[PDB]
């Protein structure tokens, strides 16, 4: 009857909705540190670029809707500072008044996500130095752009967010530099596929600095330069996007098990090792279909799936989480960048014997107008030929190909079985053999 | 050592290539009625519309390449009139001289495709009345357009070719009418999905006449009108696209088994019931993954797959054809029309107990600019919830969704398992739950 959920976004409220729909008697309390529930963090770079009208558009469901329509006791400005798992009590501090409130639970869900990491650099706190995670973060970036005169923007780190924001700043007419860490080389894309990204950045005059370490941010009250071990470069706005940390700090003192980075370990049913305590989303570990290990790939698709499953399992409607594939997709300038399953760094790390096939092809029939190049790479087990992963890069039809690859991986297909699938074809959409199938044929 | 292939296009030459690559000794003779090998019939409507420069662009590999590079004895203007399966002799007529040649075989492949059907209507042979199958057919259509004043075009029959050519004729600035057949209502799309097609045609001023029967084409030397049981309408060019017949006539008296429509029955290995005689592509039957029966769905993807498999199996490199899903995709004006697996008429026809889910959705996040409506319908088994088929209609992301559905059908997935797949998402490509997954969730 008493369900408590910590975190009022994707994982937390996906759970809440399951509970509310499948238990009419349920008393659901949700505890959110901020003032905004159920919003799309994914849309933030597109609000900042002006492509979306306002952050208001990103809100999927109101706290007022959660309260009035669904009868969920949704709290705002409630930061949980500790949980007593023996007494089954959650302790929340109001972020403004600092008053402490107790919430007893029969079942608890931790859905606190991750936070972006700001390393302890001199200049950390300078005006115009930004992280991007929340709606307030986006507004503050917009406020820097609106007041302060911004010509040069430096992005620290890459990955999805760094790349998307490099585009956003280019589209806002800025001169964009990216400074890239060595610790993230090959983590998403293999070297040969990443070449297409460097080429596209160069093409749009996004300066990318490799093997260069941030030393400090310089300026008065506002930032005006980035200092590295190799130089000092003008910057009127710095976005730091170098890594994330699970928001699980507050659970020190409980016996709740955590991986090395602090992500909460969950079994098939979203349960921690502590009785009646569940976790879901970016704050939790993610069973990997191919790795067969509990990984951490904090993404919004997985968070909704895990959150929905946490709610269901909290209701004893037993259903197992099938896993992540490490699927990810990025819009970067004119390119679409997609990956799923294992890349070479991942395969090597697991000591899985693998081979690769790469094809430079097109998204559709070469004779059809506006046919575009399509770069597609697959990994497969050298013994069983089990498909292990794929990377697709091009202007069009990249999402289609990665979803097909994802489906293949989910079903544990052999690479050559792809040849046998009746995939769709007409000249404006594909070639008579899909690029995936052409690559499959090249495999041993 | 002696391999003979009848038909010099997709199925026949996919086979020849397999044989040539996997047997160095092989003497391959290919017998082709026309003068053009290995061309994309699929691109024909796009040459006629002007989108593709010329028919030459559709040729994937020519007879000179087959002869000089691959050592295939590729014959043109050779029409096979007779096969003696006991003596293992193929009899061919030269189409010009009418001289008779004979070809001895160890293994034979029939890859003769289908032909468009011209019903026995008065006016059949009037100038401006056209079938569309071959490059010469397209040139003849272009010739009618170049030398005559065409303003009104009438198309007999819907289907993929009918709809594509309706587009082509609208794009050429013509007033287009199409007169649809009642026998083919619900064969591709369910009634509720077909509504979207009728709406889009109406929007572009394509007159569609329902339950109306053609009785004659009228005119002096050329067509000037089409007469039906309900009226007589002006037409300067008539395209008849009402069905196809397997080119298997010539095999009468061989004991080669054939279905009711004349398509050659093949087993898993592309073998007919007659020793050392194979068949593949449009002239052959197509084992259906979902129907679990030998169907006939003649398209170019299946033709290449079957032709490739026939060559391999002719070399005793034993490999089973996994089947068709009945996948099909059409560009129609602003819409993309995709279907795969079973529709309602097919499910009912088989007495497979089924339910449906239909979702009016978008191709991506609703808040993202240029997000477009997406209409998606799924069929699934009442008892096991096994996915049975899908129909998707919309402006963008239709091909992606049908290929995902195709993959699911190939793997015999239950509808709710789709909820678990780590499909890709970023705002420019999808919603955080794919439309297929949202439909899956509505299912019982
Ligand atoms: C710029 C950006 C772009 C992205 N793009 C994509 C994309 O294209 N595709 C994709 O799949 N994913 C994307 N993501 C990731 C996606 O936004 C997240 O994976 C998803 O929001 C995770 O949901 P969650 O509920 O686990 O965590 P969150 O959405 O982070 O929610 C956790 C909530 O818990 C609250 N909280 C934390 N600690 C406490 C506490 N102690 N007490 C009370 N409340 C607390 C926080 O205020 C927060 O609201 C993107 C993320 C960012 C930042
Ligand atoms: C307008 C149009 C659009 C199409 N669009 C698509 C599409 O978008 N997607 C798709 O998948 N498919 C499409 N198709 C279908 C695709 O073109 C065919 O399925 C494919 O060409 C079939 O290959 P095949 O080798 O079995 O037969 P064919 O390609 O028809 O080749 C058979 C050959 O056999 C020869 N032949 C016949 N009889 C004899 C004989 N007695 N002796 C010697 N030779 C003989 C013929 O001359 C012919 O060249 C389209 C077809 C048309 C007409
Ligand atoms: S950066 C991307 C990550 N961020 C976000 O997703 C944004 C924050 N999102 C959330 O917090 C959740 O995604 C919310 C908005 C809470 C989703 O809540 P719900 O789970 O209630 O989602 P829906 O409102 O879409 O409801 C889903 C269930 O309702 C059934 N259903 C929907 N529509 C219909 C119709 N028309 N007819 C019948 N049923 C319908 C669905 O089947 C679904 O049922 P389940 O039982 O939940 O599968
Ligand atoms: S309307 C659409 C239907 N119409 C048509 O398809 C047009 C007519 N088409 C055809 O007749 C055939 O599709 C043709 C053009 C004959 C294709 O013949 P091939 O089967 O020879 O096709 P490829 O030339 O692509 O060769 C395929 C085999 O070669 C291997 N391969 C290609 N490229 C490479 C590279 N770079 N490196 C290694 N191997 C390569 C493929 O793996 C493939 O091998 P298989 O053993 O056949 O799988």
């Amino acid at each position: 009857m008493n369900y408590v959920i910590i975190g009022g976004d994707a994982a937390g409220m996906s759970a809440a909705m399951q509970i509310v729909r499948n238990d009419e008697n349920a008393n659901v309390v949700t505890l959110e540190k901020g003032e905004i529930y159920s919003y799309a963090q994914c849309g933030l770079p597109y609000v900042i670029s002006g492509a979306i009208a306002s952050t208001e558009k990103l809100i999927a469901r109101n706290v007022k809707t959660f309260r009035d329509k669904y009868g969920i006791d949704a709290k705002v400005r409630h930061e949980v500072t500790k949980v007593d798992t023996e007494k089954k009590i959650v302790y929340a501090e109001h972020t403004k008044t600092k008053d402490v409130f107790e919430f007893s639970y029969d079942r608890l869900l931790i859905a606190t996500g991750v936070r972006p990491v700001m390393p302890e650099w001199e200049g950390r706190d300078l005006q115009g130095v930004h992280l991007l995670k929340t709606i307030p973060d986006a507004e503050r970036i917009l406020k820097t752009l609106e007041t302060n005169k911004v010509e040069d923007v430096t992005i620290i780190g890459g990955g999805a967010i760094g790349l998307e924001m490099a585009e956003t700043f280019v589209e806002l007419g800025k001169k964009v530099r990216m400074i890239e860490r060595n610790d993230h080389i090959g983590t998403i894309y293999d070297g040969d596929m990443a070449e297409y990204i460097y080429k596209e950045a160069d093409k749009h005059h996004i300066e990318i600095l490799t093997n260069e370490n941030v030393k400090a941010f310089k300026g008065n009250e506002r930032v005006e330069a980035v200092e590295t071990d190799k130089g000092t470069y003008k910057a009127d706005l710095v976005l730091v996007s170098v890594g994330v940390k699970p928001n699980t700090d507050f659970l020190e003192g409980t016996n709740i098990r955590t991986n090395h980075k602090g992500a909460i370990e969950v079994n098939a049913y979203m349960q921690t090792n502590v009785q009646d305590v569940y976790a879901a989303g970016d704050c939790a570990t993610h069973y990997h279909v191919i790795k067969e290990i509990h990984d951490h790939i904090p993404i919004g698709t997985t968070a909704n799936k895990q959150g929905r499953l946490a709610g269901l399992n909290m209701l004893d409607k037993r259903r197992a989480f099938k896993g992540t594939l490490g699927t990810g997709i990025i819009k970067f300038m004119n390119l679409t960048l997609a990956r799923t399953g294992l890349n070479e760094k991942e395969a090597k790390g697991l000591h899985i014997p693998y081979k690769t096939v790469k094809v430079d092809s097109t998204n559709m029939a070469g004779y059809y107008p506006n046919a575009k190049p399509l770069y597609l790479k697959l990994l497969y087990r050298s013994d069983t030929k089990q498909l292990l992963g794929g990377q697709v890069i091009g202007e069009e039809g990249v999402d289609k190909r990665i979803d097909v690859i994802a489906m293949a991986l989910f079903n544990k297909m052999s690479i050559h079985d792809l040849e046998d699938v009746d995939l769709s074809y007409a000249p404006p959409y594909n070639s008579v053999w899909d690029p995936i199938q052409q690559a499959a044929r090249r495999a041993e």
